[PDB]
């Protein structure tokens, strides 16, 4: 009741900003995490992204964890301010070749390159004609994507468009936290249309460019929401949250248009969906990825921001560094979009815990509760495929220790550890569970 299919994937995930550093090297342009990460106060320990795990150069080590961990792929993101450091605008090819190399040296080390070509970095330069709020924006996405898979697409079969355009739209124009910083609702809806019209072109161009058949998905963050009571003021306040970070996204992209209830509720703050659009945004994708951490217990919340609803903490569970522990959520939304919705096959590309992680006096890292997250979470994914969810691959959250974006430095989501003074990285406990139970596959 142990056991995965053998051709499963296993892997780790990373983002480029988060890990990469070397931020003005090899011609990379100004991303908005730059410009955002250099804004005082917007970070919570005062770091940025100049140096993080100094990947960019240490890739290889990076390499010789997954190797250690006994992974069989691993998913990262291409920095689009390497590759089009303008955004629109010529080509890099010094970044294309790197990260050419860094394909080519995971093949070598039998990794299969799982990579998302969106995770957040957007070029500076199109912020300044307003980013994710532009269509323009969504049709150069669709450029880069072109251009990255004329390159690498030869080699590498598994791509993801977006990772989490909630986060983007969401988190980065209407609650102001995450880049570009900006605070009004219309503008995240905006956002939001426009991530989802750069997925679409962006799938409509890899194809076309394509020199060989792609596995071409998108990544979305899910949080399974749950009313605190059964009244109708919580039930109503679950739904919206639902709808504000799970349906807002899987309806369009599953050819079901926007749900009217969130149009409603969000009036002439929401886009002006055209059909040609949904249309565009609803391409058949190979594959849809999840992102799970939490879920939600929702109780109304009348006087609070849209969605009205507020987080109710249940005495019963336990916490992390920085969050609920609730593995039977992971269950339960495998189960919706197994039965709910039509994307097939899936896979978990991001799921992994935080913890005040220390080096103890033995030189490992004792990270228990985050061996036994995984444990739980795992259990949770062999229910699924019992229930007949077309699992295809898990990838734990993350590699090593890195810039949690808001976080910064100070948010360790590793199953290694990162030294940020001197750069070292150790395998934690948890990263040597998991070996072992991979190996036994
Ligand atoms: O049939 C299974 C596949 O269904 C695709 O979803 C489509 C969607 O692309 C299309 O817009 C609407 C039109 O009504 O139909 C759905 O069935 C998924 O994207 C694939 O992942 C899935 O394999
Ligand atoms: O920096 C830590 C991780 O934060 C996650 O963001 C979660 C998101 O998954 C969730 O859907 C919402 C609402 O429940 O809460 C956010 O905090 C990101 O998904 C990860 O990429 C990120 O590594
Ligand atoms: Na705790």
């Amino acid at each position: 009741g142990e056991r995965f299919p053998a051709d499963f994937v296993w892997g780790a995930a990373t983002a480029a900003y988060q890990i990469e550093g070397a931020v003005r090297e090899d011609g990379r342009g100004v991303s908005i995490w730059d410009t955002f990460s250099h804004t005082p106060g917007k970070i919570a320990d005062g770091t940025t992204g100049d140096v993080a795990c100094d990947s960019y150069h240490r890739y290889g080590e990076d390499i010789g964890l997954l190797n250690a961990l006994g992974m069989n792929a691993y998913r990262f993101s291409i920095a689009w301010p390497r590759i089009v450091p303008l955004g629109a605008g010529p080509i890099n090819q010094a970044g294309l070749d790197h990260y050419s190399r860094m394909v080519d040296a995971l093949l070598g080390a039998g990794l299969q390159p799982f990579v998302t070509l969106y995770h957040w970095d957007l070029p500076q330069p199109l912020e300044d004609r307003l980013g994710w709020g532009s269509r323009a924006t969504a049709t150069v996405f669709a450029e880069y994507a072109d251009i990255v898979v004329r390159q690498l697409g030869d080699r590498v079969t598994h791509w993801a468009t977006l990772n989490e355009p909630w986060c983007s739209a969401m988190l980065g124009y209407y609650l102001g936290v995450h880049a570009p910083g900006h605070t009004d609702l219309k503008r995240g809806l905006e956002a939001s249309h426009n991530l989802l019209l750069g997925h679409g072109l962006a799938v409509q161009a890899m194809r076309a460019a394509a020199p060989q058949p792609l596995q071409i998905g998108i990544v979305l963050n899910l949080t399974p929401t749950y009313p605190a009571s059964d009244s109708p003021e919580d039930v109503a306040a679950a739904r919206r949250f639902d709808g504000f970070v799970n349906r807002w996204f899987l309806d369009p992209l599953a050819g079901r248009g926007y749900p009217q209830d969130m149009l409603d509720y969000y009036g002439a703050a929401a886009p002006q969906a055209n059909p040609e659009d949904l249309t565009q945004i609803a391409a058949p994708l190979d594959w849809l990825g999840v992102n799970y951490y939490e879920r939600m217990r929702a109780v109304d919340a009348p006087d609070a921001s849209l969605p009205q609803a507020q987080r109710l903490d249940d005495p019963d569970l336990p916490h992390t560094a920085d969050r609920e522990v609730y593995p039977e959520g992971l269950y339960d939304i495998l189960l919706r979009l197994h039965n709910d919705y039509p994307f097939r096959p899936l896979y978990i590309t991001q799921n992994g815990c935080a913890l005040h992680d220390e080096i103890a006096e033995d030189g490992g890292i004792h990270d228990g509760q985050r061996q036994a997250f995984f444990e739980a979470h795992l259990a949770q994914l062999q229910r699924a495929l019992a229930a007949g969810v077309p699992l295809k691959g898990y990838f734990a959250w993350s590699l090593l220790d890195n810039f949690e974006w808001a976080m910064g430095l100070s948010m360790r989501y590793g199953i290694c550890y990162t030294n940020f003074e001197t750069l070292e990285r150790r395998i934690k406990d948890s990263g040597y569970w998991l070996r072992d139970f991979i190996a036994g596959q």
